[PDB]
């Protein structure tokens, strides 16, 4: 007499309870740790209660062989002697033809697709239905437990990001659509996830996230092909395409996606995580704190470069845990670091305070922002000979999206003490000292712009100070050179030969002129210049050297949008570009998109822009969901592709009326 008419599991209040309404208002998706409220309806009503309620049991199964070993499998009652920390089932309200009842996942409870099933005495198991488990940073005893709601909003809820790339000295953040939330993409990282055949560690977000980050560098190794392709929709198309095979696919100019793809799935699954960008990063030097650059006598770089380069940037994730496995002190944020293969897990303290050892992975992290740059002459006659080179520092401006804004983050001091402090040399001594156990007359100062214009003009100046009692015969050579993201040479634009006398103890200041126009061949797109300085003398055998990285600077996207918009109300977005290049905008077209505001983009056809005009477009559409949201502007034409801006947007709920 106790038969099941029906089972609500009440996915919209629940999803809403358990900050997952992103994601489904008809899927329950709970997070571990906390309760959720399903109601029971029975075919018939219930004479007595107690009886009833004695006669009942619940059943939570997870995986394709749960067992109570591998904690894939519980049982228990409804009662209000359930454990509430564990897994436990209340009635908090009974008509005689339902019953409202709470139930409560562990806060370290496996993570995944479960079933829930009711077992009645004497009666075979009836399936209540689906739901999918995951972390919970809002619960005080979970793992992934962050303490502000910000930072929850941030790096748990927050599909909008900022991916921060260029130079350290122009820094420019590209807007990134997440996508955590996505339909599909809590599926995906599940599947993925379940590659791996250590289910009883699925509560461990520690165990997911070196699970994951090892997938997903291997999936980018195999995926992602060597060199529109360079037009990015964000993390989901990405994830799609090297899971299934489908969809466009990632080139190597822009294999820094692999982070922004791991901070989606890890958002996705419930751990908290950030994509961080540093900018300079000495990168395949296998814990040596010394990076090889070779020139020759032109200022320029003849192959495709060495293993160990200085990157002009690096992207990678960060994900917010405690390390129960770590000696105390560790919690807080940890760097995913695939080797090659295998990830690992590393505070960011332990790259600070250089503790190699804490885990293997220690000693790369710590080289790729604390190696120094030595600079070869390549002679003609094949002789290699040392150069005096200005100081390359590497690991600068280390940037991430900001709590609660759109502003850039620096979070360099969680990396590094300060250059030349006394920490720094504690640190940097202590680790010389673990791994040596364990195995000039003339000064020049570069002085160049951080940015050049698209097409444009810039000044450069070199000075060259003699120290000597004699006159100088000094030759100066003067180099540019288009390289990619990730230190590999591109293409020699630019070379110029200078012959110089300095008189004795004077100072001589050549300004340069660094015009596009003078390149031998334009720069390939998504390259930065290499601008370098050489000067030698007579038969010194030593040669001055300095270099910078110049970033290309392209026309500024400005678009103009109210602060605030009302729900289901048409709003005005004008957006005006000014063409200050030489040579006029052909094949011109400017895409919209967003998510809340626009069904996936639009993409528009508007004039040719003839030099010193400007374009204005003006944009209508009706925002449909409430929030902060973002609207995204990409400008394509024949002198450049993927310009991108963004501007954020809070849509209010309409008044309440009759």
């Amino acid at each position: 007499a106790l038969g099941i008419k029906s089972c609500d599991f009440q996915a919209a209040r629940n999803n809403e309870e358990h900050h997952t309404k992103a994601l489904s208002s008809r899927r329950l998706f709970v997070r571990r740790g906390q309760p959720f409220t399903i109601i029971l309806y029975f075919r018939a009503p219930v004479r007595a209660f107690l009886p009833a309620l004695k006669k009942v049991a619940l059943t939570a199964q997870t995986g394709e062989q749960p067992s109570k070993i591998n904690r894939t499998q519980a049982t228990f009652p409804i009662s209000s002697l359930g454990d509430r920390k564990w897994w436990s089932a209340v009635v908090e309200e009974r008509d005689a033809q339902s019953w409202t009842i709470s139930v409560t996942t562990p806060a370290d409870a496996v993570i995944g697709h479960y079933s829930l099933l009711l077992q009645v005495s004497g009666r075979k198991q009836l399936l209540l239905g689906q739901f999918t488990l995951l972390f919970n940073p809002w619960n005080r005893e979970d793992a992934v437990f962050l303490k502000n709601e910000a930072q929850r909003m941030e790096y748990l809820l927050n599909q909008n990001g900022l991916i921060y790339l260029g130079t350290a000295d122009c820094i420019q953040a590209e807007s990134w659509d997440f996508g955590q939330f996505e339909g599909d993409v809590i599926d995906l990282s599940l599947r993925l996830l379940s590659k791996d055949k250590q289910v009883e560690k699925w509560s461990q977000p520690v165990h997911v996230a070196r699970v994951l980050g090892a997938l997903l560098h291997f999936l980018k190794e195999q995926r992602v092909l060597p060199t529109l392709l360079n037009k990015r929709r964000g993390s989901v198309p990405i994830l799609r395409q090297w899971l299934t095979g489908r969809g466009r696919p990632v080139y190597d100019g822009q294999a820094w996606v692999l982070a922004a793809v791991a901070c989606t799935v890890l958002r996705c699954l419930g751990i908290p995580a950030r994509v961080v960008t540093t900018f300079a990063s000495a990168q395949g030097t296998g814990g040596r704190l010394l990076i090889d650059e070779y020139y020759n006598e032109e200022g320029l770089q003849n192959g495709e470069g060495q293993r160990g380069r200085i990157w002009i940037f690096q992207t990678s994730t960060e994900c917010w845990m405690t390390r129960p496995a770590l000696p105390q002190g560790y919690d807080g944020w940890q760097i995913l670091h695939p080797s090659a293969g295998s990830c690992d897990l590393v505070p960011v303290r332990a790259v600070k305070e250089g503790t190699l050892g804490l885990t293997p992975a220690v000693s790369d992290l710590f080289a790729a922002i604390n190696a120094s740059c030595v600079v070869w002459k390549c002679c003609e006659d094949g002789t290699l000979e040392l150069t005096d080179s200005n100081t390359k520092y590497v690991g600068n401006n280390i940037s991430t999206k900001g709590v609660g804004s759109d502003r850039c983050e620096d979070i360099t001091q969680n990396y590094k003490y300060p250059e030349g402090s006394l920490q720094e040399k504690e640190v940097l001594e202590r680790v010389e000292k673990e791994k040596m156990e364990r195995e000039s007359p003339l000064y020049l100062l570069l002085k160049a712009p951080s940015s050049l214009p698209l097409r444009g003009d810039a000044q450069i100046s070199v000075t060259l100070v003699n120290h000597s009692e004699q006159e100088k015969a000094v030759q100066l050579a003067i180099g540019v050179q288009a390289v990619h993201y990730n230190g590999v040479l591109a293409a020699k634009l630019w070379r110029k030969k200078l012959h110089l006398t300095l008189s004795a103890n004077l100072e001589k200041i050549i300004t340069i002129g660094l015009f596009f126009s003078n390149f031998e061949r334009n720069p390939p797109e998504n390259t930065f210049l290499r601008l370098t300085a050489m000067a030698t003398h007579s038969e010194s055998n030593l040669s001055c050297f300095a270099q910078e990285d110049i970033a290309i600077c392209r026309p500024h996207l400005a678009i103009k949008m109210p602060e605030k918009a009302e729900q289901y109300q048409p709003l005005t977005a004008s957006v005006s570009l000014q063409n200050s290049l030489d040579a006029p905008m052909e094949d011109c077209v400017i895409s919209i998109l967003g998510r809340g505001l626009i069904h996936r983009e639009r993409s528009y056809r508007f004039r040719s822009v003839w030099p010193e005009n400007t374009m204005c477009a003006k944009f209508q559409f009706t925002p449909t969901h409430v929030g902060l949201q973002r609207l995204t502007v990409e400008v394509d034409c024949n002198m450049f592709q993927n310009l991108t801006n963004y501007k954020s947007v809070t849509v209010v709920a309409p008044e309440l009326s009759a």
